């Protein structure tokens, strides 16, 4: 159902493959996230400790609010993709 | 039933296959999505785990909202098909 | 029964053909979707789970609400079919 | 039924493609456009959003507004095509 | 359906092209728009911050107000066209 | 639709790529900013430090604040382009 | 009776065998199911052996939950099977 590479029950098949994909990679790093809050303590505010350790969390931080734009730019990938098949549809099926 | 590759039961019989895959599609996200619900708890808001996992399901929200629009261009994509193949009969057929 | 490609019992056949794809698609659908509104649940206007779930059945809703202009045009492809036959068999018959 | 290129049951058949085509083309803009309507947002009258988002739309306002005038010349080309038709029939029919 | 290049049904179907890549352009453009509009935030007024970002916020405002008069000479351009071809018909159909 | 090297479609199509990529660069550039924001910190007015870092980022806002009038030429461009075409569509169609 | 592949009475005897099989299952799995209930005890809401015991018992409930979908499909998946039989005989029986 297509003319050279455009089928559409393959591009369902992709759409299922990335939601289950993107749902295992959330649900697996969230579990692994809490067990990263559970295992880091709080030793002080302002002994040795506190300075070998707080930059790291700050990085952990920066990197995960990173993510969500990440996430939007995979998703509009699609659409694009979708579009361009279906003008290449109307290009050559007239 | 038909003049070069333009053939209604082979079109019918794509029907049914994408829609049967777009169901199973559904259902299968569905039923895992429930479980990832399930899975993952709410510590605090503002604690350590708070900042680790919210951008995550941010993105989870970001792409399955994005999904709808996906569902309807994929849709849209059948009638352009169907409309190439009657110009197609037409042209020829007289 | 014809001059070249029409056949008129051909054409009857290819009726029933199609229409009892279409009658199995129907049946089909039907049935899997009564599965899929029996497995899915409603988790609550606001949690987690409804915001995960909440587009699929969108995407679903607005597939299937496309399919009926689908038939509809399906259906009217026959009727080009049948006008063409009609004006070829009157262009060299006489 | 003719002279030259002049064919009475080929401008009929020429007739019948542009109609099914400009009705064609109506049906998925129309369709495609309650897409786009539905997809994107109003997010305020001041914001970063607005100044980003809104002169596309007004573009896309204006060039469907040019339209109507691209519709009436095409149908009008017609007229003009006959009428040649018809000259050319009768400088040399007599 | 013309004289030596001028088709009516290719004219429409150069509508239909013209008229679905525009669509998709506006779409496109109006979600990630969001997506920009999401991920820059404001500093103050007055920090280095924004010292180094105010100016490319300005650019890209002034460049999407370009975009409109942009689109209506592309919609113009097509009533040039058909303008040309009716002329052409004109000239050596009689 | 066109005459030589002139196609809507593909004035189209440049429009959305430049549009697109103008708007990575303000996305990159804008998140890169606020890193070198974070980074770089004040020591004091007067001291060594600042006799060596403020030129630095006086050059920095120089050249930030000769970006907007490169964005202005570079949309005005497209409008010559445009119009190029428009001439040149007009001097030979007739 | 039947053309290739396609046997009426194959077909009610595999019926028998998949029905004779899904009863003893289901009489099976009752049985067991049974004596699993007896064996397990209810310890106390809030000792060690609750902690040790109760998610076991709430993964039980979740993959017995689980199995009526199974068969549903399982069910389902017959019909597609005659389906296709019926069609195979129409399209070279004529």
């Amino acid at each position: 159902f297509g003319t050279n590479g455009f089928d559409i029950p393959t591009i369902a098949i992709a759409l299922l493959i990335v939601g289950v994909i993107i749902g295992l990679s959330g649900l697996i790093l969230s579990i692994f996230a809490t067990a990263t809050a559970s295992a880091i303590s709080n030793p002080s505010p302002g002994t040795l400790a506190y300075n070998l350790t707080h930059p790291l969390i700050n990085g952990m931080v920066s990197f995960f609010s990173f993510f969500p734009t990440l996430y939007v730019l995979l998703g509009v990938t699609g659409i694009v993709l979708i579009a361009a098949g279906i003008i290449s549809i109307i290009m050559e099926k007239f």
